[PDB]
């Protein structure tokens, strides 16, 4: 009944928070990665979560001496001496389908290499990097429209789940170790991609080039650029410019068209900011005309505001309905964990118009959700003494 | 009526040969690569071949102007601008299973990526590099141990066959085309590997690093190095050393063991030349000791002498038998087409010891083969006046 969670970001926090609610008797210790500066971004800080839940934050030296613990690495950044532990209960979540794509930038390389699938892998920590034996594995399908950001989010959801599904095997040490194949194993270092001098390579096929776009589309770090201008995805055209690859063929307000090894490509200029503004008040027929790629309906600005969030804070229900039919999350959250329902609560208070709630509820809105300060929409309504809207909302429970 | 054959190496030569025997009627024009100096090497010079067979050599500019000729490009080094022709009977043999591995280094990249198979592809020349419609294809097994060179040699062989299997349908407009899929498409430029500063990268899996050695093992151009020391393959150990990958563990004279991302690997130093000299006169026993990577027994130096060839010239019969049991080719040739049976005949002349011939015939030695001058071993003995050894060798041929 002891566990050491060593790692970072949302998966570290999700697994930890699951444990606290569902196995309240377990003692939890944490180790944080070097560059966890204790501040939330588009990723939760695990250091911050741990300080706020009174989870003692230990070091690796101390971890070696805590004999009855299991040691769970959720993207931990430091090599560990597996034999130094007095037990063998040492696990790691790796964001790939091992033995492929060991190492770095696993939301990028599978896409770059034109993979259809990737995965998450729960394995033993061994003397190899990402090389210890497999315990549990999840194949993830990458969709042709999906970016690095989209795939990373799958890694988060699916890795969290993978841990939770297997948590008892781990806790009881009743799991089977199957050793990794050497065959088709791959590894990429941090040197494989220079994200500080990121340049698209057009001396490639059009298939490859779109796959670069997809792969490098991870807004919160960067977007790919063509001539100082951000791009959000692209498509293959039927034309084949004789121009040397890289040559810009046309240039207009919506796009750039380039010569590749084979088929020409359209790079769509990023209009995410325009779209998000429009979402305050535009109908879906107008918004649909603005979209050149589906994935952009689910992007977020620096606060974590998505199209569905903006639309909810402005009571733009007709648009919310459409967005959800395009696959948006009716319970989308910002980087404080603030839910769509919380944004709409604000619209309901500001407008006095409460009737739309049932519409959102029927779209899957969940009022029981808690933000990162652990407050529900009902809590906020009490703090602030808006008893009428509170009673109205309560009636749905 | 007419056919333009554009390219280099054994593929250009063998396809051109084939057309000359099996299609004398057809006029042949030839275009050559910039790096074909007219000197044979590990591949033949198409230019030398064309000069010696009085095949006219033309330029690509001149070929653009030749209507009612088929155009076939075989490891050609120039962009063919297809609309510059006034017809559309434009064909290329590419050394990949298209649309994978378009462009360059098709002997290295697939191995580097850990592929089981590659291919040769016969297609139309269209707009784009290796993009035109597929006519015929052959899948090719890459064996786990084979080098880039071995892979290249299969490309040359299988490419030649695919052209030969389909060349009539090209001449007679009876072929079919399927457009290439976009999906799974790849291209590698000349920049994708810098042979000049070829460096090994141990920041990789063992599998990847052995695949690195394989892909960089093309001796006539280079072998991989390590601290400047040439390397002939390696194996995957079971040790998982904690030293940051690239860290050289043990040096001896046979090998250097290295730290990887996962398992350590033994690189084997290139002693090939040492093996070649020892093959003159030493026995199975001494060579088996010299040998780490078995397939080093099938390497050739820049004239095409392998272990069996050197062994045959010095009548090292027991060494020959052992080498064949390892998988050497009993009729192995150098780069002038000179066969084992030719090297042996020189031993037979010097030693007067003819007795080992029967043993060789029974391993498959073939006395009917010709070199590139088109002489059998018989023709050489008859020219030099050795009627005796001539008739002896004839008595034993099958
Ligand atoms: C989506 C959106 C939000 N806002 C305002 C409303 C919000 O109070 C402020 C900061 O946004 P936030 O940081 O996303 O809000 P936070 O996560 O602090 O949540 C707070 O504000 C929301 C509206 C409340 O339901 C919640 N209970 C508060 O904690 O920006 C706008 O002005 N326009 C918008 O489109
Ligand atoms: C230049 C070079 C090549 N190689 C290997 C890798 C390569 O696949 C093989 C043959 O080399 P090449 O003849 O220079 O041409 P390559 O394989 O790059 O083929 C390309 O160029 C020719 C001219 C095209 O018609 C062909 N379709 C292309 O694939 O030898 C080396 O190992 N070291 C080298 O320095
Ligand atoms: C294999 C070998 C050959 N030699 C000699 C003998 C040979 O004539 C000369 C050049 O080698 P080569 O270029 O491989 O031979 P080439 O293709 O010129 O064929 C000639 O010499 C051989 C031995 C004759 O059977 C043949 N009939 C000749 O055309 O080098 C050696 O000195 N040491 C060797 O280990
Ligand atoms: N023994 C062990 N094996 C593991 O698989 C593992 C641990 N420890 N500890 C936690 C986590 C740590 N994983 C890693 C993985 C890569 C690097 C690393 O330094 N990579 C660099 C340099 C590679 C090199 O030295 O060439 C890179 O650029 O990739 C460090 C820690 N982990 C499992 O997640
Ligand atoms: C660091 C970095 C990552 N990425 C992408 C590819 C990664 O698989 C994904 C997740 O990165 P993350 O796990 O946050 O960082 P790192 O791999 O450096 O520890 O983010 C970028 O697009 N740009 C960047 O600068
Ligand atoms: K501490
Ligand atoms: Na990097
Ligand atoms: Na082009
Ligand atoms: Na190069
Ligand atoms: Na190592």
């Amino acid at each position: 009944m002891k566990i050491i969670i060593a790692g970072k970001n949302d998966i570290a926090v999700n697994v930890t928070r699951w444990l606290q609610k569902k196995k309240k008797n377990i003692e939890i210790y944490a180790i944080c990665n070097a560059n966890d500066t204790g501040i939330d971004t588009f990723q939760r800080s695990f250091k911050k979560y741990c300080k706020d839940n009174l989870i003692p934050i230990i070091s690796l030296a101390e971890a070696y001496k805590i004999d009855d613990a299991i040691f769970l690495s959720l993207e931990f950044d430091k090599i560990v001496q597996p034999s130094k532990f007095n037990h063998n209960e040492l696990f790691n979540i790796h964001f790939s389908y091992l033995p492929k794509y060991k190492g770095m930038y696993t939301s990028a390389w599978p896409i770059l290499n034109g993979e259809d699938t990737s995965g998450v892998t729960l394995h033993k920590i061994d003397h190899g990097i990402d090389t210890g034996a497999i315990i549990a594995q999840k194949e993830i399908i990458i969709q042709p429209f999906e970016t690095a950001k989209d795939l990373y989010e799958k890694y988060i959801s699916e890795g969290t789940s993978l841990v939770i599904d297997n948590i008892s095997t781990l806790l009881n040490s009743e799991y089977v170790e199957k050793e990794q194949n050497i065959k088709y194993s791959s590894y990429y270092s941090k040197k494989t991609i220079d994200y500080s001098n990121l340049e698209l390579n057009f001396s490639k096929t059009a298939f490859e080039i779109i796959n670069q776009l997809r792969a490098f589309t991870f807004r919160e770090y960067q977007l790919p650029k063509l001539d100082g201008v951000n791009i959000f995805l692209g498509d293959v055209l039927s034309s084949r410019s004789i121009m040397k690859p890289g040559s810009i063929l046309e240039r207009n307000d919506k796009e750039i068209i380039v010569s590749t090894i084979d088929y020409d490509v359209v790079l769509y200029k990023d209009n995410f900011k325009e779209i998000l503004e429009a979402c305050k008040y535009s109908d879906s027929k107008y918004i649909a005309k603005l979209i050149r790629a589906k994935s952009i309906l689910f992007e977020k600005n620096i606060y974590g505001w998505s199209p569905v969030i903006v639309a909810a804070y402005h009571g733009n229900i007709e648009l919310i309905k459409w967005l959800v039919s395009k696959g948006a999350n009716i319970n989308d959250r910002n980087y404080k964990g603030t839910t769509v329902a919380m944004y709409f609560k604000d619209y309901m208070l500001k407008s006095g118009d409460y009737s739309g709630l049932k519409m959102l509820i029927d779209l899957g809105l969940d009022l029981t959700l808690t933000d990162y300060k652990d407050y529900t929409v009902f809590d906020y309504l009490e703090k602030s003494g808006n008893k009428n809207l509170l009673q109205y909302m309560m009636a749905f429970m």
